[PDB]
């Protein structure tokens, strides 16, 4: 069910392949890669890639540059829209160092670690299905993108109001011919603003989707005279963008969240499984909501959570059950967003949900309600807890959660809260337009 | 036939459409979709399949928001401009609850519960031909409309007066190869205004009709580098668009309106059902005319209505009967605008004229002469009321009538005033220019 090294060498004679591309993620989840042609193949599967590590955001410094890449042969993929004598294909690749030994930095690999955790607790798989949702910008004269939304339409609109209509339809069809199983495409609630939805897939391999989707949204939007965005609130007083990650563990082929006898059909795995997640969601948002711009869309009023609840049907909450059942079976996190790294917040999650799990945590009690409509002691009454509300409050809590170090390790939690505490620095000393507007004059 | 899912199956394999589209509609009137590949084509059939309606105006509350969706299989119909590869099935949608239960918000299950109370009382079809005028302006360079119209053109003028013939003509196409029975086209009155009619068919269908139609018009209209509008009244001085509601009654495939025996050629049961018509039209006329636009329509001098009465080959009155008899025979509720929610609008006259069949209600005497010019004390003396002049004297009108709020059901009634009633509040707040250039210098 995995790929062999002949395997890979027999797709690139079979196809023709000319080009390869070998990817991986730094710290921010922004990918990053190199082309070899086709015939460095030998050089690709024996592990002997090299590439700059002081030149990578949460990597290595510049006196210990080298490291390598080690593909991962099941990401073999090959883009559609290549010629024959420019056909390219993909591998995704772990981080190793110098010595072989993988990088304690790597995000992949951060969370193929969290995941045999998962394992030896006895879940066989733990499955992700990502909701990206994305703006749709206008290019001006000279390719550079501007502040004027593709449309002004909203949620399922068609067209002429949607007018990301072509677009959404070139996504969907590349994507399927790289293997993707899409499931819907729509506009969303915010004027620009559009998703489209796939079949969940193991962590591993979900993560790697979603930075498969982003590589593809952007360069097909640009083809049509757009620039995408996954920014989480690029504009004041609309729908931000979330990557809801909806989420469940599985022992073999059944759903260990499904119960086919109670009438909520949630098992006691799932609950104990929320519970983890809310115990620990001050501790690892700052990981789901990593941009300064990522808490200017937890604000109430967008379908975007604030407060630390669950719910069903309910889409108000920090965790939504939607109503599906079966093997559908899932709880959907809603304050992941586009801008996180897949692979650690989904890591973030996981070992929380593996805090209630292994502490058997009894869950609280559904808030079945508007969450916004409710105010600060309304909530403090039932002991509704809220997200943080800056970055910079994010990563205090941050600092003092347990669960999120463990989840990241040494290296990448650090390196995380280095780099942001200075983001944070940054902004916190920008004056604003808005502050100008309201403030040289009148003082 | 009625088609049933292998039906669909087959025709999904043998056309090799590629994506659904299952719409459905809002309170607004305003069409919505989502497309999904045929991937999921029995995820469909078997209603498994969802969306969220706190984020449809007019529908459920956050915190109860997911619904999902049963596609009418006999709405069947695959977009004629969509090539292979890329090729649109679209199947229109009934909107039912997480516990299984349709939607009591859902305009078309409405229209369909109103139908069921008409074979009740004897009778097979409702038919419909409606008529929904409207008037194209010409886009800018950036792609936005601009208050220029395409022509200068009259009633059944050519080219060039008439510069909207090739515009026309392309939608005409597209909608018979969609399996509209078009039966004319030609410019309207208004300069820039436009009608194209199309056989009747029953109430839901027609309805369905009407929502096609006018998502081809504004396709269509952009191909052209115009904009298609249905607003009411978009210029002062000139014609408004109406969607006259041509309809009457089938006792199986027999004109149920017609007599072939007296010189008028109407039954008593036409009669009756003008009566009830002519009876609960202010209850009914914000339904048919919900804009705060759609009452400078509704103003004497152009061939809309602003009086309730009826009269044969008569433009001015809310009712004429056309000359045609046979099956032609019909009775045309002219106050409708394209504005108007198809599905509800018809599901109020519907009940309205059920109103008079079943107290079997007597026929105002017909107005025979240019309602137009008759005083307001000439009218009181025939005891001829006026529509609502306002939509909050609509909304009025409506908050008082019975027969309104079981045409709708509460959950529609009730969405429907306190909208509509918002729309108002905001409109009645603002700075028309024309108080500013009337009386800002003059005071
Ligand atoms: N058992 C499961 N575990 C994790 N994700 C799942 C599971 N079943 C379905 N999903 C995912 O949830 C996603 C949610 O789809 P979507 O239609 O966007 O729901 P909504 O938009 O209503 O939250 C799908 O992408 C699917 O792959
Ligand atoms: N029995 C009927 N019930 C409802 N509509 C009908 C009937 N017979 C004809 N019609 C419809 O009336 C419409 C005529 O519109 P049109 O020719 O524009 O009339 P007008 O003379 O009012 O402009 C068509 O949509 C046609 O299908
Ligand atoms: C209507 S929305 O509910 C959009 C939510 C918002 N944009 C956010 O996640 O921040 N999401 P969904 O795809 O789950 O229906
Ligand atoms: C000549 S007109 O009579 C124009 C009516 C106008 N546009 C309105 O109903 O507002 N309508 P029709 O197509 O029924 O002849
Ligand atoms: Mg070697
Ligand atoms: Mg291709
Ligand atoms: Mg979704
Ligand atoms: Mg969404
Ligand atoms: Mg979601
Ligand atoms: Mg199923
Ligand atoms: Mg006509
Ligand atoms: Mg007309
Ligand atoms: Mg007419
Ligand atoms: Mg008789």
């Amino acid at each position: 069910r995995t790929f062999t090294k002949e395997d890979i060498r027999k797709f690139v004679e079979e196809e023709n392949v000319r080009y390869l591309r070998l990817q991986f993620t730094d710290i921010l989840g922004t990918i990053k890669n190199v082309e070899v042609p086709v015939s460095q193949l030998e050089k690709v599967l024996d592990n002997e890639m090299m590439f700059d590590g002081s030149s990578i955001e949460g990597f290595v410094r510049i006196e210990e540059s080298d490291m390598y890449l080690h593909p991962d042969l099941d990401t073999w993929v090959i883009f559609p829209w290549t010629a024959g004598q420019g056909k390219v294909a993909r591998l995704i690749c772990d981080v190793y160092k110098t010595d072989g030994t993988p990088f304690e930095g790597d995000p992949r690999a951060n969370l193929k670690r969290v995941l045999k955790e998962m394992e030896d607790l006895g879940f066989t798989d733990f499955n992700l299905g990502p909701e990206p949702e994305f703006f749709l910008f206008k290019l001006d004269e000279k390719g550079e993108p501007t502040l004027e939304l593709n449309d002004d339409g909203g949620y399922f609109d068609l067209a002429p109001t949607d007018l990301g209509e072509n677009c959404r339809r070139d996504i969907v069809l590349e994507l399927e011919d790289m293997g993707f199983d899409i499931e819907a495409s729509h506009h969303e609630v915010a004027p620009g603003q559009h998703e489209i939805d796939f079949k969940y897939a193991d962590a591993v391999t979900a993560c790697d989707n979603i930075q498969t989707f982003k590589l593809v949204v952007k360069t097909i939007a640009r083809k049509h005279n757009l620039h995408a965005t996954f920014m989480p609130k690029p504009l004041f007083g609309v729908n931000g963008s979330g990557m809801h990650f909806n989420v469940s563990l599985f022992k073999g082929k059944e759903n260990a969240f499904f119960d086919p006898n109670t009438e909520m059909g949630l098992t006691e795995t799932a609950y104990q499984f929320t519970a983890g997640v809310l115990k620990n969601a001050r501790g690892f948002t700052a990981v789901c909501n990593p941009l300064v711009n990522s808490y200017k869309r937890l604000v109430p009023g967008y379908e975007a959570p604030c407060y630390i609840a669950w719910s069903g049907k309910n889409r108000s909450p920090l965790i939504r059950v939607p109503s599906s059942r079966g093997l559908s079976t899932r709880i959907e996190v809603r304050s992941v967003d586009p801008a996180a790294n897949p692979y650690m917040a989904l890591a973030a999650i996981l070992e929380a949900g593996l805090d209630g799990i292994k502490n058997k945590l009894k869950v609280p009690e559904p808030v079945n309600q508007n969450i916004y409509e409710m105010n600060r002691e309304e909530r403090e009454a039932v002991g509704i807890q809220d997200l943080p509300s800056t970055l910079y409050t994010a990563l205090k809590a941050m600092r003092e959660n347990e669960v999120i170090k463990k989840a990241l390790g040494n290296h990448i939690y650090n390196q995380f809260i280095n780099s942001k505490s200075i983001e944070w620095d940054y902004y916190r000393t920008q004056v604003s337009e808005w502050e100008r507007d309201q403030y040289m004059k009148q003082y």
